[PDB]
C-alpha cells in the first residue's frame, strides 16, 4: 500500500541553499518569471545519483509540482535515462531557477554572477560525493552553464567527467508548427540522441537495471516516454501529476493576464 | 536575505505516515476530493509545537500550497494564535485528509475506521514529544474528532490537556449572504473566541512572545488577520502565496467541470 515521495531539502548543504536563494537582484523580474518562486531540482540528493542532467528552465507544470523536468521534456528525458538502465539514480538541476520570459533570448543574462555563482553551489553539492559517472546537458544554455562550471576552480576537477550535450527535448515542437517539419526535426534529434547514448552507455557502469542499449528510431515510441516516478514528487501529490497527460497551461486574455495565471485541469478519468 | 521554509516529512514517524496514507478504500471518491491527493499538516513537526489546531478539511489554496489552513480561515486562525503569543510554535492537522465534496456534510463518513484510525496516528505523533500545552478544534467535526481521540487507548492520556472547541473561522460568511447578518454572526463568533482565549491564556506557558491578552472587538481588525509565515511553506514558494489576497479558485461551466479545475491567479502588484 506504499507510495514513495521526495522528502526534499531537510539535509545540508541543501537546506541552507534553499533558504538563501537568488531573487530579483540576480534574476531580472521582467526577463525571468521570478514571481512563481525558484524550482531547485529533481531526483536524488542522498548521493545515490549516477547521472547528472543539466536542463534549461522550468515551465508551468514544474511550477505546480515544485520539481523540474516533469512535463513532456521530462518524460522524454526519463526515457533517455531508461535506455542507460537508469531508473531512479539521477539528479537534475536547471541552468536557471526561474522560467525565461520570452523568446527574446535567454542568453542576455547567462553570465550574471548572482545566477552563475548560486548554480555552481548546486553543482558542487551534487557532485561532492563523487558518485556521478556521467553528465548530460539539455540545449545550448545548459552546455554553456556546465562549461562555465568547469572554468571555475571547483569545477576544474570535473573536466575529465564523461559529458554529453544533447538537443533540448522539445526542440522539434519549438522549431515549427507544421507536423511534417516536426517529425523530420524529431528524426534529426533522435539521431543525435543515439550518438550520445553510444558515447554514454559504456560510461554508465552503475545502472539501476543492467540494460542492453536499444537506439531510437525516427520517432518516439510510447515505451520511450516514461512517467516521472513517485519517488521524485513531494508527499501526497496525486498520480496524474506524474502521468502522461498534460494538465497545466498558462492562459489569459492578453500578455499581462496570461503571465499571472496557471490553469490546472485534472485528466479525464481520475474523478469517477 | 534568508527565507525560512518547511522541509516537510523527512523524519520518522512522519515519513512512514506520508508514504502509507489512506485513499479510496477509506475516503469515498465521490464524497471526497481525493483527486487532489492528501494534505497532511501545517506547522512544526520537530516537537517544538505548543498548540495543536484541529481543523475540518482542506480547500483549493491548501491544494496548491500542500499545507493546511492557508486561506482565510488560516489567516484568522493565525491571529487567534497570535493573541496567545504564539507566532510559530503550533502544529495543525485536519479531521479529513481531503476536501469534503458537497454541502451534504462531512458528517456522512466520519465514522469510517480507515479515516479515524489514520488521523489518530497523526494525533499520536504530534503529541508524542509531550510539549503541547493546548488544543483548539475548529468547528464540530473537529471537536468530535478530538473527543473520539480521547476515548482511544493512546488518547486517554490527554483528557487533562487544555482544550477548547471554537466556532469555525468562516462560519459568518457561510451562514448568510447579506452583510448585516454576516457582521452580526461575526460579532457572535468573536465573543465566543474571546471566551476560549481567556480559558487558554493561562495554560500556554511557553509562548513565542510573552503577551498580555487583548480581546477581539465586534469585527476582525486587520492586525488580527495574520499572514502564514514562510517557515510553514515548502521550499521556494513565492511570498504572495502566504499573503492576504486570494489567488486560487475552482472554475467550470458545470459541477463536473468545476471539480476538475483550479485556476491560479497571481495578485496584482507582484509582477512589475
Amino acid at each position: 500500500m506504499l507510495t514513495e515521495f521526495d522528502a526534499g531539502y531537510g539535509e545540508q548543504p541543501f537546506r541552507d541553499l534553499c533558504a538563501n536563494y537568488p531573487g530579483a537582484e540576480a534574476y531580472d523580474p521582467h526577463d525571468f518569471r521570478i514571481e512563481w518562486g525558484p524550482i531547485f531540482h529533481r531526483g536524488r540528493l542522498d548521493g545515490s545519483a549516477r547521472v547528472l542532467i543539466v536542463g534549461q528552465d522550468p515551465a508551468q507544470h514544474e511550477t505546480i509540482v515544485r520539481r523540474i523536468l516533469v512535463g513532456t521534456a521530462g518524460r522524454r528525458t526519463q526515457g533517455f535515462l531508461a535506455k542507460l538502465g537508469i531508473v531512479q539514480s539521477y539528479v537534475m538541476v536547471n541552468t536557471f531557477l526561474y522560467s525565461v520570459y520570452g523568446q527574446s533570448g535567454g542568453s542576455k543574462h547567462k553570465n550574471e554572477p548572482g545566477i552563475v555563482d548560486y548554480r555552481n553551489k548546486w553543482f558542487k553539492a551534487v557532485l561532492g560525493p563523487g558518485n556521478i559517472e556521467a553528465v548530460v546537458s539539455l540545449g545550448g544554455l545548459a552546455d554553456e552553464a556546465w562549461k562555465a562550471w568547469l572554468k571555475s576552480s571547483d569545477g576544474a576537477a570535473y573536466k575529465t567527467l564523461a559529458y554529453q550535450h544533447i538537443t533540448h527535448p522539445t526542440w522539434p515542437e519549438s522549431s515549427a508548427h507544421d507536423s511534417a517539419t516536426q517529425a523530420a526535426n524529431t528524426k534529426i534529434m533522435l539521431a543525435k540522441w543515439n550518438a550520445a547514448l553510444a558515447a554514454l552507455a559504456p560510461e554508465v557502469k552503475h545502472p539501476d537495471v543492467p540494460t542492453t542499449l536499444v537506439p531510437y528510431g525516427d520517432a518516439f515510441k510510447p515505451s520511450e516516454l516514461v512517467d516521472i516516478i513517485a519517488k521524485d514528487l513531494p508527499a501526497g501529490l496525486p498520480a496524474w501529476m506524474r502521468g502522461d497527460t498534460p494538465w497545466a497551461v498558462r492562459q489569459g486574455v492578453d500578455a499581462a493576464a496570461k503571465r499571472r495565471t496557471i490553469m490546472i485541469t485534472i485528466p479525464d478519468g481520475v474523478i469517477p
